[PDB]
C-alpha cells in the first residue's frame, strides 16, 4: 500500500496547437487542467518534467515508414501535391492538416514513451501524461483525431521490462487501435467499457474476445446511453479484480479518456468526475507500476476539472471543493467549484444489463490459464 512516487510530463507549448475553427479538439484543455492542478500546489508533491519531441526511430516501433514519413511531410501549405496520400491516411478532414502537425504528435508521444521508460527504470510509481491516450490511431491511418498511438509506443516499451502489460480504457469510445495492435498476443490485455451501437468507431462487441495467442485477452464491455457513478461502479471493481486475479500483469496502463463525462459536447455518458476517479483509485490500489494518460474529452472545463482531480487521487492529495483563482477561472462558472452534478438523462443501461455483461465477460475470464 501506501502513498507513491507520480511523474508528471507536461509541454508548456501543446496549448497553441489548433485543429482548425469549429473543430471540438481542444489541445488548449491540457494547459488548463495544468494551470489548475499548479494553483491547487500539486506541484509540491510530484516531479514535473518536459517530455522529449519523440523521433521517426521511436514512432516506427509501432507506425509504418510510409505513414510516419507522411506525417513528417504534410503541411497546409503543401495539402495539394498530397491529395492521394491524406485520402490513403485518414486525414484532411476530422483529422486535420493543421500548422505543427507533427510536433504535435512527437509532444504527445515524447511524454508517455519517457513515462514508460521512467517505470521501467522502477524510478517512479506512477507516470501521468494527461497530452497523451490517442487510442484511435492505426498502423497506417489517422483516425478520430488521433495521428500517433502513444499508447501502443508507452506499451511497446513496458514489453522489454514487463511480461504481462494490462491496459485499461475508460473513455467513452472504444480502444480500438490498442486493441488491434494486441489483437493476437496473450503479453497485452486490453479492457476497454464504452458507449456501443450505431457509434464510433463502431468496433468493440461484447464477443470480440481476441485471435490466436490472443484469444480472451480482449475484454469489452458494451454499454448505451446515460451510464451513471452507480452503474459504472457496479461493474468497474468486480471486472478489474477478476482481471488482477487471472492475468496477473507486472504493469497497467490507464487510459482515463473525458468525454464519459456528463455534458460533453460529444458524449452521451453522465458520470461526474468523483465516478470517472473511482476508477483512479480502483487500479492505483493494486500497486503496479501505472502510465495514466488522457483521451477525448470536449466540454473542456470539465476535463481540467476531472484530470486535475484524478492527479490528486494520483497523490493521495485531497482538495478542497471551491476552485483556486487560476488563468482559466472564468471556464468554471456559474459555480467555480471542482466536482460536477450530473444532468437529468435517462441511463438506458439498467442494473441487470450492467450484470449480464459482467457475467458473461466472467466466463470468458474463465478461460485464462
Ligand atoms: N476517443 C478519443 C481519444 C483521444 C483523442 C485524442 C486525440 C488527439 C489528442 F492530442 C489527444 C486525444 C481523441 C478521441 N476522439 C474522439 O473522442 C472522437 C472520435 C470520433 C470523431 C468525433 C467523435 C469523438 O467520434
Ligand atoms: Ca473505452
Ligand atoms: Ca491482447
Ligand atoms: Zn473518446
Amino acid at each position: 500500500g501506501g502513498k507513491k512516487k507520480v511523474c508528471y510530463y507536461y509541454d508548456g507549448d501543446i496549448g497553441n496547437y489548433y485543429y482548425g475553427q469549429g473543430h471540438p479538439m481542444k489541445p488548449h484543455r491540457i494547459r488548463m487542467t495544468h494551470n489548475l492542478l499548479l494553483n491547487y500546489g500539486l506541484y509540491r508533491k510530484m516531479e514535473i518534467y518536459r517530455p522529449h519531441k519523440a523521433t521517426a526511430e521511436e514512432m516506427t516501433k509501432y507506425h509504418s515508414d510510409e505513414y510516419i514519413k507522411f506525417l513528417r511531410s504534410i503541411r497546409p501549405d503543401n495539402m495539394s501535391e498530397y491529395s492521394k496520400q491524406m485520402q490513403r491516411f485518414n486525414v484532411g478532414e476530422d483529422c486535420p492538416v493543421f500548422d505543427g502537425l507533427f510536433e504535435f504528435c512527437q509532444l504527445s508521444t515524447g511524454g508517455s514513451v519517457a513515462g514508460a521508460v521512467k517505470l521501467n527504470r522502477q524510478q517512479t510509481d506512477m507516470a501521468v501524461n494527461w497530452a497523451g491516450g490517442l487510442h484511435h490511431a492505426k498502423k497506417s491511418e489517422a483516425s478520430g483525431f488521433c495521428y500517433v498511438n502513444d499508447i501502443v509506443l508507452a506499451i511497446l516499451e513496458l514489453l522489454k521490462y514487463h511480461q504481462r502489460v494490462l491496459y485499461i480504457d475508460i473513455d467513452i469510445h472504444h480502444g480500438d487501435g490498442v486493441e488491434e495492435a494486441f489483437y493476437t498476443t496473450d503479453r497485452v490485455m486490453t479492457v476497454s467499457f464504452h458507449k456501443y451501437g450505431e457509434y464510433f468507431p463502431g468496433t468493440g462487441d461484447l464477443r470480440d474476445i481476441g485471435a490466436g495467442k490472443g484469444k480472451y485477452y480482449a475484454v469489452n464491455f458494451p454499454m448505451r446511453d446515460g451510464i451513471d457513478d452507480e452503474s459504472y461502479g457496479q461493474i468497474f471493481k468486480p471486472i478489474i479484480s477478476k482481471v488482477m486475479e487471472m492475468y496477473q500483469p507486472s504493469a497497467v496502463v490507464l487510459q482515463c479518456g473525458a468525454d464519459s463525462l456528463s455534458g460533453d459536447r460529444l458524449g452521451c455518458f453522465n458520470l461526474t468526475v468523483k465516478g470517472h476517479a473511482k476508477c483512479v483509485e480502483v487500479v492505483k490500489t493494486f500497486n503496479l507500476p501505472l502510465l495514466m494518460l488522457g483521451g477525448g474529452g470536449y466540454t473542456i472545463r470539465n476535463v481540467a476539472r476531472c484530470w486535475t482531480y484524478e492527479t490528486a487521487v494520483a497523490l493521495d492529495c485531497e482538495i478542497p471543493n471551491e476552485l483556486p483563482y487560476n488563468d482559466y477561472f472564468e471556464y468554471f462558472g456559474p459555480d467555480f467549484k471542482l466536482h460536477i452534478s450530473p444532468s437529468n438523462m435517462t441511463n438506458q443501461n439498467t442494473p441487470e444489463y450492467m450484470e449480464k455483461i459482467k457475467q458473461r465477460l466472467f466466463e470468458n475470464l474463465r478461460m485464462l490459464p
